[PDB]
């Protein structure tokens, strides 16, 4: 039942809604959802694509925008921003309530910008201002150039969700470039308690990369084991000296975002993913979908961290194999980011 998702706030896991449209915000059911444990909402261009196509409550504003000398860009943005901004106001409560550590919604910047650093940041920076307010965060696919731009924009104290990251060892550096915009911003004297950035590290792809391959005792397996054995990297990071003396100065650690969590083979059940990934300081963003099987026949329990020898065990028969985990990786985010242009160009040609 609903009570499930605050039983997983007591295991230090936030659930987040992986949708957002007009409607969602201007019918009144974000704000519900904000009374019934959900702690916060992610985007991405697939997601808009979606929501401009079928969400009656744009037409009118596209008619609006038209009447304008504008960029299909421009006129993406406009009404992307205006529903970020609306989600952010009902987001706002649950956001101050605790300091600032829950009830986020992230825009994604435009993805023809994943390996160019300074368009990146330059974009970042802009749709920040443009959503003007607090609990808004940029996201940021973790590309080489997105870990670049991740330091230099928690330096100029933004909050980042960075995204599209399928790599223990990609993480890791994306860790290490927080820690150094967190640095410098301490150097400078100035504060780092509202800076929060999340690190969306990707599910279901990567089963649905192997499984069709993989032996038996395997199938259904690697991706869990790899979101285990990446949270097990962040338990050592995050404790050690280094960080702890960042910590002590009031930095916030980067908590990992379990996302792409909605099943894609119906040979697993519906729940697998949120039910296995519970952990504390984490959070999971869940499609629509999800969110409604997690309620109906989901389970809390903090199942992030059991049989970790398992996961690395799986982990070295994947590797035994001959299936390079970061080769995977680096292909699924080359294919991710093909996606999303894909999807960002269907949207924006009814917008000409």
């Amino acid at each position: 039942g609903m009570t499930i998702l605050s039983d997983v706030k007591a295991l230090g896991q936030q659930i987040w809604l992986d949708n957002l449209s007009r409607s969602l915000v201007q019918s009144g059911e974000l704000a519900q959802m904000l009374k019934q444990g959900v702690c916060g909402v992610t985007s991405n261009p697939a997601i808009f694509q979606k929501a401009f196509a079928g969400d009656a409550l744009y037409a009118d504003e596209v008619a609006a925008l038209k009447r304008q000398n504008l960029s299909p860009k421009q006129r993406y943005e406009t009404m992307a921003v205006a529903d970020v901004r609306a989600a952010c106001d009902v987001c706002l409560a649950e956001h101050e309530s605790t300091g600032g550590k829950t009830g986020f919604v992230s825009l994604e910047v435009s993805p023809e910008l994943a390996k160019d650093a300074q368009g990146t940041v330059e974009e970042a920076r802009r749709l920040h201002a443009a959503i003007a307010r607090k609990n808004a965060m940029i996201k940021v696919p973790a590309t080489d150039a997105g870990i670049d731009a991740l330091e230099t924009l928690v330096s100029d104290g933004i909050s980042v969700n960075l995204t599209l990251l399928f790599s223990r060892a990609q993480t890791l550096k994306a860790y290490a470039a927080y820690a150094r915009g967190i640095a410098k911003r301490l150097a400078a004297g100035q504060s780092v308690a509202h800076i929060q950035v999340v690190a969306s590290f990707f599910i279901s792809r990567v089963d649905s990369a192997l499984d069709a391959t993989l032996p038996d005792r395997l199938k259904g397996k690697t991706a869990i084991a790899l979101a285990k054995a990446a949270y097990q990297d962040w338990e050592q990071y995050f404790t050690a000296p280094e960080f702890a003396a960042l910590e002590a100065q009031g930095a916030n650690r980067v908590q990992l975002l379990w996302a792409s969590t909605g099943v894609k083979n119906p040979a697993y059940p519906d729940t697998l993913y949120v039910d296995s990934l519970i952990g504390v300081h984490t959070v999971n963003t869940v499609p629509d979908a999800t969110l409604k099987a997690f309620i109906d026949h989901g389970t809390a329990k903090a199942t992030l961290t059991e049989s970790a020898d398992e996961a690395r065990a799986r982990l070295a028969e994947i590797a035994a194999l001959g299936i390079d985990v970061e080769t995977l990786a680096a292909r699924l985010q080359e294919d991710g980011l093909k996606q999303f242009e894909e999807a960002f160009e269907k949207l924006l040609a009814p917008l000409v």
